[PDB]
C-alpha cells in the first residue's frame, strides 16, 4: 500500500539523471535516445563468403568503410561502444553546440553501466539520464528465463527507488524494451513487466520496434491493457516506416511520442534484408505529422550504437542532429520555433506531464 | 557526310578505346560515366565561417568524413583525382567483380588525359573509352570564346579521326558536353558544336544535365534540330528526377538514355542547396521506367569524379554499382536477365545501332 | 442527483424509434442518414445570370436534369422534400431490398415531424429512428438565439424522455447538428449543448460536418471536453475527405463513427464550388479505412434531402446503397461479411455499446 | 494519285457539304454520333425484376437504374430521332458551336444523307467518318475483304463518294479495337492505316479504354507507314490515373482523345466505371503541364438517347458550358481554352498548324 513512485516521476516536475534530480526545465536542448557505451556482440553478422572474412577481424579503417556500411555487423570491432575516452570527446561534440542533455535507453543485456554513465556526464558537463528493462531476446541474461512479469517490474522499480547495479545512481526511464519482428514470449512478458513498471514509477516507458514492421499498435494495446500511460510511453525506430503516414499518426493519435531515433543512418542491414530510409524521406514525413498537428509527439536522435557512427570512425557522432538535421527541417519548411518544440519542449514533455500541448 | 565517320561509329559495330578499335562484343560488362583522373579546383566552395577553415587546407581523413559529406567541395584535397597508382588499384576492383570497361567522359576544361588512361588500361587489362568537347562554362578556358560551334565540332572531329591531346590516341564518344541550370549561351554553341560533330562523327553523344533541373527535354530538342541521333545521345545525373517518372519515360520515349550515373552518391551540394537521392529511390525509378517497357534505355555507373569516393578514402569505389547495386535491383524484382541488358546489353546499344531493342 | 438516460441508451440494449422502443438486434440492414420529408428553401441558390432564370421557377423535368446536377440549390421546387406519398413509395424501394430501418436526422429548422415519420413508418413496415437539435446557423429558429447551451440541452433531454413536437413520440438519436465552415459562436454552442445532452441521455450524438473543409478533429475535441462519448459520436459527410487519408483514420482512431452518407450524390454546388466525389473514390477510401483496422467505425447512406434525388425525380432513391454500392464494394475487395457489418453491425454498434468491435 | 482533296496538308478540310479551309473549322467537338444503331450491344435483363428496363421507353423514374446499365434499353440504343437530334444540336451551335466530327463508320448506321439534314438544318459543319467497327459490328461481307479491300473502300469514299451519295469522308474513323484485339480488328486497323497513307486523312481509333493497348496500336499504325501525328486515341478518360501511359502516347505523336466528359455510367456489361470529369480534369492538366497541352481533344461521345437533354442528359452543349469553366477552376487559362476547342481540332486536319500552348 505504499506508493512505488519515482521522486522523478512525470507528474513531479523533475527529472532522474545519473547524478540525481533536476527539474525538468534544466533537461533542455535533448537527444532522446542514444548509447555512450554499450555491447552489441550478439549481434555480430559472420561473414560467409571468403572473400569478405577480412572484414570480421580489422579494426575500422577508412578503406572499408564502404562495405561496413551494406553490413555494419560483420566487423566485430564496430559492435561494442568500450572507449570512454573517445565517447567523452564525442559527446562534448554536442554540448558544443548547445546539448544538455543525453538520454541513454541503454538496458540489461546490452552494457548499462551507471559507473561509466557518471564519468561521462562529469567529465563531458552533459546531464545524462539511464534507462532499464530488457532488451530482444538473444541479450536477454540467462537468469531473465525464471523471471515473471512481475518479477520483472520489481527489479525496474528497486533500480528508479533504490539504486542500479551496485550504485545508489537510479534510472529516469524505463526504456529500450526489446520487442522483435518475432514478438517471443518473452519479449511480451518483459514489456507487461516494463508497462507494471511505468505504473507503479509514474516514469515514461520507452519501445524498442522493429522499424522495417508494423508492431506499434499492438504494442501500444499491451501497455494500455497493462494500464500504463501511453502519452509518456515512446515508439523509438520510426525512420523506417516514413513511407506509411496512417501507421504514423494513428500512433500520434493514441498519444504515443514517435520517435524518429534513425537520423543520418544510411546503412544496409544485411542480416535483416531491411535499408534504414535517408534524412529527406523522414523530413518529409516528420513535416507530415506536424502538418496533421502531432507535432508535440515527435522526437529526434540518432541512435548511436556502433563505432563506425561516431566521428572518430567516419561518422556522424552525437552532434549531428542539432548541426546539420536541423537545418534541413528548416529546408522542408519547419520554422525556429518548430525546432525549439522538437529539441528542447517535446524532450520536456516526455517526463513532465504539466508541460501544455502544441 | 561519310569521310568524316569515326571508324567505330554507331553503325560500324566496333567501339573506339584509348588503345583502337574493337568489336562492340567486347565491350562487355561497363560503367558508362565514371572519371579515373580529372580537375575540379574550379568548383572549390571556399568555407566561410572561419570554424570551417580547416575542412578546406585539410588533407582527406576518416575524421572528417561526416563533415565532407555535407559539403564535398569546401574540401580542396577532395576536389582532384591526381594519384593514377590509386586510380589502377580502385579500377581493378572493378575488373576483380567482372568489369571489363569504362567510359571516362572528362572532357576540356576537367582534365582529360589520354597518356594516364593508357597507363590506367594497360595496367588493369580494362578497356578504355575516351571522351571529347567541352563542360560546363565555368571550366571553359578562355580560348573556347573565339570558338564557332562549327569550330567546336571540327576539333572533336579531329580527335575521333586523328589524334588527342598530342597523342594518337581517338575519342569513343562525344561527351559529358556541359549545361548548366543556367543553359547559357556558351553552353548552347558548345552543345550545339557537340551535336554536329555527332552527325559528323557518328559517335555516341553524352550530354551533362543538372539533374535537380528539368531542361532534358530542351537539350533533346536541340540535339535533334542540329540532326543528331537521340537513340545515340545520353543523358547524364537522371538520379535527381527519380521523382517525376513522366519526364523520365517521355525522354526515353522520345529515344535518348537515361543514365543513373549517381549509384551510391549520397551527398548533400551545400553550394546548389540539392539532396543526392538513395539506391532504393533510384531502384523504384529504374523498376517504374522497366514497367512502361524502357528497360533498354537504362544506363548505370557512379560518376565518381572527387576522391572521397573511391573506396582508398571510405567511398564507394568503382566496383559498388555492381557488388551492391545489382543485388538491389534484385530485391526490388529485376531478375538476372534484366541485370545483363542493364550492364552489358544496354552499354552495347549505346555503341552499336545494330543491337535488337 | 436522478438519471437522465433515455431508456433507450446506448448501454441499454435498445433503440428508440418513433413507434417506442426496439431491442438493437431489430434494428437490421439500416440507412443511417436519410431525410424523409423535410424543407431546404433557405438555401436556395437564385441564379444570377438571368438566362439561368427559367430553372430557378421550373419544376423538376427530365428536360432539366442536367442543369440541376451543376447547381441543385438553383430550382425551388427541388429543395424541399413535401409529398409524403411519394416518401412512403420511395422508402418501399429500400425494404424491398431487404431495408429495415432508417434514422432520418432531419432536426429543428429544416422540418422535423414525428407525424409524418409515423405514418411513413407505418404503411412502409420500415422503422424510423428521429434525431434533434439545432441545425446551422441561417436555418436555426429566432428563438435560438436566446437560449443557452445548457438550455438547448434541456430540450433535447425532455424530448428524449416525454415527446417531440407536442406527441409523445420520443427521439432516438442527438442530431445532423449543424457545423458550418466558419463555425460559428451560434453553431458552437448548438454543439456544446447537444454533448451535454448526450451524456444526460446516454443517446448516440451526428454531427454534420462541412464535408470539404477539414474541422473534424476540433468538433471531436468540444465534444470531448464537454465529456460526452466519442465512440458514439458520428461525424457526417466524409466523403469529400476521401483524398485525406490521415484525417479520416486519425478521427477514425479517435472512436467515432466516420459517415460515408453521400453515396450517390454527384452533383456540383455551384454555391460553394465544390464537387461531390465519385462512389469510386469513396469505395477506395473506405477500403483503406478498413486495411488500417477502422471498419468499425464505418457508414454509409444517402443522405436524400431534395427532390432530384428520389427515383421518382430521375435520382437513386433510398436503394441504391443497398443494390449498387454495395456490389461496388465488393469489386472492390470487400467480402460479404464486410458489408454485412457495414449495413447492420456497424449501425447497431452506433445504438449499442455492448457490441464487440474489431 | 489517291489523296483526298483535304488531305492533313492541304489546309483544307473535307465536310459533308464539301471542302472548307481549316480555318473555318472553328470550335469543335470531335467525337459525337449524331444518328446511330448499337442494338447489337443489346444487354437483356435475365432476371424479372428488370424486365421493364427492356421495352420500355426512356422515361425520368427510370434514369438511375439505366445509368447503371445503359444496354438494358431498346429504345436508348439507338440515335434515331432525327428532329430530337436537330434540336439538340442547336444547343451546341447556340454556345458558339461550328463544328461536330460525327466518327459513326460502318456496323454502326452511317448515314451521310441524314448527317447532311443536320448541317443544312442547324448550321454545323458535319465531318464524316469511315472504316469498320468492333468485331460484333462487322457485317458478313467484311470477312471475305482483306486489309487492302478495307483500305480500297475508305479511298474510295474519300475521293468519290459514300453509301450512293457524293458526301466525301474527312476523317478515317472511330476504327474497332477491342480489349481482345481480334484478328478481323487487326486487319480492319491495318486496313485502315493503310488507307491514311494513301489518302492523307486523319485517322481515328476506338480504345478499349479501360485496358492499356494504345502502345500496340500506334506501334501497328506506325508499322503500316502512317501519319502518328494525326492520329487519333479515343476514350482515353478511363486511364485518367496512368500518367506515364498517357504521357508517352502523346510524346509519340497522337492526340489523346477525351471523349467522354460528362459520361459517369457504369457499364454493366462490362463491369467498368467511367470516371468523374474531375479526375479527367487533373489528367488534363498534369498533360498541359508537361507540355502536351497541343494533343488534347475533349468531347462527349453522345452515342445512346439518354445522353441527350431531352432524356435527362447532358446534350452536345455539355463540354463547352460546364467542363471548359471545370478546367479554369483547375487552372487551365482562356488561351488553353482556345487552344482544346479551336486549335486542336484544326491541328488534327492541318499539319502546317505549328505546336505549343
Ligand atoms: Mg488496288
Ligand atoms: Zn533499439
Ligand atoms: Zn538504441
Ligand atoms: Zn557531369
Ligand atoms: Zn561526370
Ligand atoms: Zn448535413
Ligand atoms: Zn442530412
Ligand atoms: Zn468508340
Ligand atoms: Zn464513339
Amino acid at each position: 500500500s505504499l506508493s512505488e513512485l519515482s521522486p522523478c516521476h512525470v507528474r513531479s516536475g523533475r527529472i532522474m539523471t545519473v547524478d540525481g534530480p533536476i527539474p525538468s526545465s534544466a533537461l533542455g536542448h535533448t537527444l532522446m535516445h542514444e548509447h555512450l557505451q554499450n555491447d552489441c556482440r550478439c549481434w555480430w553478422n559472420p561473414p560467409q563468403e571468403p572473400e569478405r572474412q577480412y572484414l570480421a577481424e580489422a579494426p575500422i579503417s577508412i578503406e572499408i568503410l564502404s562495405e561496413l556500411r551494406q553490413d555494419p555487423f560483420v566487423n566485430k570491432h564496430n559492435i561494442a561502444l568500450d572507449d570512454l575516452d573517445l565517447a567523452i570527446a564525442e559527446v562534448k561534440q554536442f554540448a558544443a553546440v548547445g546539448g544538455r542533455s543525453i538520454v541513454d535507453p541503454t538496458c540489461r543485456g546490452i552494457g548499462r553501466d551507471p559507473v561509466k554513465l557518471r564519468r561521462i556526464s562529469a567529465e563531458t558537463g552533459v546531464q545524462v539520464v539511464m534507462g532499464a528493462g530488457y532488451y530482444l531476446a538473444s541479450s536477454m541474461p540467462e537468469t531473465a528465463a525464471r523471471l515473471s512479469a512481475d518479477d520483472i517490474a520489481d527489479e525496474i522499480v528497486a533500480e528508479a527507488l533504490e539504486g542500479t547495479d551496485g550504485t545508489d545512481a537510479r534510472i529516469g526511464l524505463i526504456g529500450e524494451i526489446g520487442v522483435s519482428s518475432d514478438f517471443t514470449a518473452e519479449e511480451e512478458k518483459s514489456l507487461r513487466g516494463a508497462a507494471r513498471a511505468q505504473v507503479r514509477t509514474g516514469l515514461p516507458l520507452m519501445v524498442h520496434l522493429p522499424g522495417w514492421f508494423r508492431l506499434a499498435h499492438r504494442v501500444l494495446d499491451l501497455v494500455e491493457e497493462e494500464g500504463a500511460d501511453l502519452r509518456h510511453t515512446v515508439l523509438c525506430h520510426m525512420n523506417p516506416s516514413h513511407m506509411d503516414p496512417v501507421y504514423q499518426a494513428t500512433l500520434a493519435q493514441r498519444g504515443a511520442f514517435l520517435e524518429f531515433d534513425m537520423i543520418g543512418m544510411d546503412f544496409f542491414y544485411a542480416d535483416q534484408g531491411v535499408q534504414c530510409p535517408s534524412d529527406d524521406e523522414v523530413a518529409r514525413a516528420i513535416l507530415g505529422l506536424a502538418d496533421h498537428g502531432y507535432l508535440d509527439r515527435i522526437l529526434l536522435s540518432h541512435d548511436v550504437f556502433v563505432k563506425m557512427m561516431l566521428t572518430r570512425y567516419g561518422g556522424n557522432g552525437y552532434a549531428f542532429v542539432t548541426k546539420h538535421f536541423l537545418p534541413r527541417l528548416r529546408r522542408h519548411g519547419l520554422d525556429d520555433a518548430a525546432l525549439e518544440t522538437l529539441m528542447v519542449t517535446n524532450p520536456r514533455r516526455v517526463f513532465d506531464a504539466s508541460i501544455e500541448g502544441h
